[PDB]
C-alpha cells in the first residue's frame, strides 16, 4: 500500500488467504480484508482478490458487482477528449478505479496529488459492497427462523441471534426493528414472560441478566 | 495506530483474534486489548472489536455502552453552530470519538492538532469500561461462594480467590474489603488457625508461607 | 527488491517456496508470484524460479518460453556498436532482461535511470506468460465438461465451473461465450428450466439466488 | 518502550504471555521479563503483569512488594508544595514510578528530560525484587536436600545442585559457602573421595573432570 | 549483510538451518544459500556454514574448495610489501577474503571502499564452487539411466529427467547435449513414435502435449 | 544490541533458548550463539546466558572461565587512581566487561567512544572461550574411537569422523595431524586399500570418490 509506495507484505497476502479458507464469508471476514487492505491501491487489492483460491462463484460475483459500480461511477464521471498536461493527470474511469485499465503508477499519482483521487478506497467501497452481498447470501439461517429453544440459556440464544443478525446486510433501522420485534417475541416462555415484565426501554444488559437464572 | 499515521498490522490483529477465541472474556483480555491498541484510531479500534466472530450478544452490548458514552459525551460538550474556519477543525461529537461519523482524517487531525483531542484514547476508555461489564457478567463463581477445601493447598486457594476476586469489577475499597473479610474467614479449619495468629496485619507473602506445611 | 536496493526477504523466499509446494500451479499461483515479486530485479525473479524444487518440467517449460521472449525483444530492440558513454549504460538484450548475462548493479541502473527500463517487471511478464501456458497445460478438467449433477447445488456447479473457467487461459471474450453458452446449457433438467425464464440478461447473482431453492 | 516512544510490540507481549505459562516462575523466568522489558515504561511494565492470566496469587503478592517499595520511596522522597513551573515537571511518588497515578506523558518526561528520572529502570528493579520473593517461596526443593544418588553421574548432580541453588534468592556470598560445603559434603562416596583428594582450590571444570569415570 | 552494516538476522540464520536439515543437497539448495546470503560478509557467509550440524563430510569438503581457491588468489594476487597509508587498506589475501584472518571491519572496509572489492561475492563464488561439486557427488542417480517406465506419464518421466539432470554441474552446451539425446532415445516405445514424428526442432511444451493421452 | 543502541529482539532471545533445549552444547550451538549476539553489549550477553534453563553446571562453569578471564585482564591492565574527566569515561575491569558491576550506559560509552573499547567483543570471546571447554567435556565420543565398521559407507564414516573431530577443541594443527592419521588408519579393509593407493596427498573428494563403489 502506501505516503511513500510500498509492496503488500508476505504476511499480509498469508494473513487474508488463511482467512478465507478458514472462515469462508462469515460477516468478520469484510472487517478483515478492510483491515488488511489499509492503504491500498487497486493493484493490491485485486492481488487479495486474485490469490483467493476456490470460492469462484463469488469471486466471480463480486467481479460483476465492481462492473456494475465502475458501469456507474462512468455515467456520473464522464471523461472529456484532450491532452494531459504535464502538471496534470487524467481522469480515472470506472476501469481505471478497478486497476484493469490503469498502471501502478496512474494509481500511485491520484492517491497522493493535491487534489486526492483515492482510487484505494473508492474501488475498496466497490469490493466491500460485493462482499456484503456474499455474505448476505451465503447465509444458511434467516433471523425469522431464530428462536429460543427450551433450557437454551439466553446468552447463547442471543449469541445466535445477533450472530444470524449480523449476516444480513440490514440498516441500521431495518436492524432495529427486529431486535424490539423478534428478540423477545422468539424467547422461550419461561424467559419471554420475564422480559415483558423489564419493560419497553430495557437494555441487553439488563435483558440478559433478567434471564440469568432462569 | 500513530506522529505519523500507520495502518493496523497483520500481528496485531491477528494476536487480537486468536486472543479472544481462546480466552474468551477472561480478565486479562482487556489488558491484551489495551496493549494491542495502543495508539490506536477510532478506525483502529472499531476494526479489532468488527473483526471478532461470534461473542456478539457481548458485542452487541459493547455497542450500547458505547452508544450510552457518547450520549453522555454529547450532554456535557454541546456542538455549537458555524463554518469550521481554515486553522481550526471542528469539535467531535460522541459518534466522531466512536468513528462512526467521522473519517480516518478527521480521527488523524485531533489526535496531533496542537491541543490534542485524543478520541483514541476517549474511545478507548469506553469500549474498556463495556469490556468490564461483560467479564462481571460472564464471570461463573462468585467470590463469596470461595472456600478452602479441606486439605487444599493455601496456595491453589489464594489463587483461586484472586483470580474469582479479579473478575468482579470491584474499586479498590471494595476489593481490599474482600481481602480482608472473605480471604481468612473463609479458609479451611487448619489453616484459618494459623492466620488467626498472625495478627490484622500481615502481608499475603506471611499468610501463603505461614500455611504452607499445613 | 527496490528507489533502494534491497535483498529478498527470508520470508518473501519461503512463502513462495510453501505455495508451489501445496497449490503447485493452480491459477492461484500466479497472483502469488507476482505479489511477492513486487518491484523484483531479475536477480530476485531468478531466486524464485530456482529455488524451487521438484516441477522440474514446467520449470524448464518456463526457461523456454524466457528464451523465446528474449528472442523477441532482441528481434525488436537491436544492439548498436559503441562505447557506453560516462552518464549512460548499455541497452540490454533479452539475456539482461532475463539476468544471465547482467548483473545486480547493471539491473538496478536500469530500473532506477530516469528514462526507466523496467526490466523487472518486463521479465516478470515473461515469466508470467510461461506461468499460464503452465496452468493451461496442468490443468485435469476441461470447461466443457463441467456439467452440473442431478441434485447438485448449483453454488458447487458455479464454483466448479468458474475453477476450471480460470485455468483455461481465455481473453475476455472468449471467458464471455463460455459463460453465456456453457453454464445455462450444461445445468441440470429442474434448475435449467429456471434459468432459461431469467431471460437473456441477467446476473449471477440472479442466477444463483433464482435456483437456491431447487 | 523507548529517545522516541513506542508502543509494546505484538510479539513482546506474546512472548511474555508464552514464557509464564510454559515456564511458571522458574529462576530464568525474570532474566526473561527483564529481557522483554527492555527500555519498558511504567504503563508497558504493568501491561506485561496484567496481562498474565492465573497465577493471582503471585502477581496479588508482587502488588505488596511493589506498595511497600513505593511507600519506601515516598519516605525517602517527600513532595514539595508548589506549581510546577513551565520548564519543569513534577517530582514522582510511587505511585506515579508504578504507573498507578501517572500518564505515559508524564512517564514519558521523567525518562527523556535531562535529569533522567528512569522510572522505568526503578519500577522494573521493584518488579524483579518481587519476583525473587515468589521464586524463592514456590521452589519446591531446598538446597540441602540435593544430595548425589548412589551410582548418579556427578554431571547430573550438579545440574540438579545449583538449578536448586539458583532459586534462593542468595547473596553471592551465601551462594560461595553453599558451593564449598555442600557440594562435596552431599556428593556419593564414591566421588566424594575422589573430590576430597582434589585439595580446596579446584575448579568446577576439575571436579566434573575427576568424577567422570566414577 | 549490507551500504549500512547489518547484523544476519535471526530468521535468516534459522531459515538456512531448516534447509539443510530439510533438504540435505539437493539443488535447489544452493539457490536458497545465495537468496539468505545476499550482500553478506565473508563474517556472515561463515555464520551460515558453521552454524550447519550434521554433513560433515561435506561441510569438510567445502573447506578444502575453499582453501583451493584461495591459494589460486594468492597465486594471481601477490601481497606488496609496504605499510598501509591512512587514506587507503591493504589488500586481501586468500583468507581475508575467506573471513579467517580479516576482521569484520576490513571486511567492511574493502565492500564500502570506492574501489569496492567485493570480497563477500568472491568468497561466496568460492563457497557455491563447493556446493556444487557436494550437489554432484551426492547425487544417487545418473542422468543415463533416466529412462520412461512402460505406462508412466511422460510429465512424471519429464520430472525424473530434468531433476536428475539437475544435479549434474553439467554446462549449457553439456545439458544441451544431454537433452536432445537422452530425452527423447530412453522415452518408452509408444511415446517415442510419437516425438520422432515431431521432428529435430520442437519444444518440450509440444513434445509433453504431444504425449498427453499416450 | 548496537551506532544506535537497541534492546535484543523478542525473537532473538527466544531463538536463542529454543537452540539450547534442543542441541544442547553440540559444537553448532557456539557458532549459532556469536550469531545471535553480534554487536551485543554485556547486559545482553548475560541476557543470553541467564535466560537458559537447565544446564547449569555448565553455566556454573561458564562462570569460572569468566572470572579467570576476568583476573587475568585486570592483571594486565591495573586501574589508575583519578578522577574521570568530563571528556573521557573510566578504564573498565574485568567485572566491567562482565558487565555485573558496569551500567548499560557505560558499556554503551566504551563501544561507541572513538578509541573503541569493545567490550561486547571482549566478553563474547571469554563466553566463546568457555563454551568450547563446555563442549569438549561434554562430547560423549573420542576421536580415538572413531573406526568405519564393516560395509559402512565411507561418506556415513566420514560424517561420523569429522562431527566427532569437530567437538575437540583442536588446533589447525592438531586436527591437521588427526586428518592424515586416523582418518585412513581406521578405514575398514575393503576401503583402507584403495586409499593407501590414492597416496599421501589426495584431497577428501578424491577419497570418498574412490570409496564411493565399494
Ligand atoms: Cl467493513
Ligand atoms: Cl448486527
Ligand atoms: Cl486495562
Ligand atoms: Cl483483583
Ligand atoms: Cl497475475
Ligand atoms: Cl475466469
Ligand atoms: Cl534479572
Ligand atoms: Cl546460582
Ligand atoms: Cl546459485
Ligand atoms: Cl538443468
Ligand atoms: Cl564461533
Ligand atoms: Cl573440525
Amino acid at each position: 500500500p502506501i505516503m511513500v509506495h510500498q509492496a503488500i507484505s508476505p504476511r499480509t497476502l498469508n494473513a487474508w488467504v488463511k482467512v478465507v479458507e478458514e472462515k469462508a464469508f462469515s460477516p468478520e471476514v469484510i472487517p478483515m480484508f478492510s483491515a488488511l487492505s489499509e492503504g491500498a491501491t487497486p493493484q493490491d487489492l485485486n492481488t487479495m482478490l486474485n490469490t483467493v483460491g476456490g470460492h469462484q462463484a463469488a469471486m466471480q460475483m463480486l467481479k460483476e458487482t465492481i462492473n456494475e459500480e465502475a458501469a456507474e461511477w462512468d455515467r456520473l464521471h464522464p471523461v472529456h477528449a484532450g491532452p494531459i498536461a504535464p502538471g496534470q493527470m487524467r481522469e480515472p474511469r470506472g476501469s481505471d478505479i478497478a486497476g484493469t485499465t490503469s498502471t501502478l503508477q496512474e494509481q500511485i499519482g491520484w492517491m497522493t496529488h493535491n487534489p486526492p483521487i483515492p482510487v484505494g478506497e473508492i474501488y475498496k467501497r466497490w469490493i466491500i459492497l460485493g462482499l456484503n452481498k456474499i455474505v448476505r447470501m451465503y447465509s444458511p439461517t434467516s433471523i425469522l427462523d431464530i428462536r429460543q429453544g427450551p433450557k437454551e440459556p439466553f446468552r447463547d440464544y442471543v449469541d445466535r441471534f445477533y450472530k444470524t443478525l449480523r449476516a444480513e446486510q440490514a440498516s441500521q433501522e431495518v436492524k432495529n426493528w427486529m431486535t424490539e420485534t423478534l428478540l423477545v417475541q422468539n424467547a422461550n416462555p419461561d424467559c419471554k414472560t420475564i422480559l415483558k415484565a423489564l419493560g419497553s426501554g430495557a437494555t441487553l444488559e439488563e435483558m440478559m441478566t433478567a434471564c440469568q437464572g432462569v
